[PDB]
């Protein structure tokens, strides 16, 4: 399955409650949420310049940031985090907002896993040559008109279009127990088969 499992995970949205409260929140979604279930502190670490938490969960502890900026020092956050930890892009995870994917359903990526995005592809580029690198994507985008996507990608979802996506976030931090515990394609089989419809 995972010859090293992940000692780092960052997510990928927009912080702040003040946009916390539009689409574009997947990756903070499930950071806090993992806050809460392990009750860990999330440190605000300016070596960093975002907010990181470390909580071990089964037998494996994970180490989740979420930067302030999600355009330029996203990737600079993770630049320098890898780093220190030495961590290599299979011991890396990312969850990330996806347009890409419908509300409420998640899936693994390994390997290609970048868009026309600074904050995705700079984790790319700062780092350096790393396609090793794992992420998540987690479904915010519900198809409606082609042309007027971003029109729902960082708009408001209403509660009851957000419960689609806060049952995403609930199987996207369970499975991280069942990806280090029995396999990565058994957290894979959970992942893309749990979906809103």
């Amino acid at each position: 399955m995972v010859s090293q499992p992940i000692k780092l995970l960052v997510g990928l949205a927009n912080p702040g409650p003040e946009y916390a409260k539009t689409r574009h929140n997947a990756g903070a979604w499930v950071v806090e949420e993992l806050a809460r279930i392990h009750n860990v502190t999330l440190k605000n670490e300016p070596k960093f310049f975002g907010l990181t938490g470390r909580l071990l969960i089964n037998s494996q502890e994970l180490r989740v940031l979420i930067p302030t900026t999600f355009m330029n020092l996203s990737g600079k956050a993770i630049a320098a985090l890898a780093n220190f930890y030495q961590i290599k892009p299979e011991e890396i995870m990312v969850a990330h907002d996806e347009l890409d994917l419908p509300p409420g359903v998640a899936k693994f990526k390994q390997g290609g896993g970048h868009g026309g995005h600074n904050g995705l592809k700079d984790t790319i580029s700062k780092l350096g040559n790393n396609k090793e690198f794992y992420r998540l994507r987690l479904g915010i985008g519900h198809p409606g008109h082609k042309d007027k996507v971003a029109g729902y990608v960082l708009g408001k979802a209403p509660a009851k279009e957000q419960e689609c996506l806060d049952a995403a976030v609930d199987e996207s931090v369970r499975c991280l127990e069942i990806l280090m515990k029995d396999g990565l394609t058994k957290a894979q089989n959970r992942l893309h088969t749990f979906k809103a419809e």
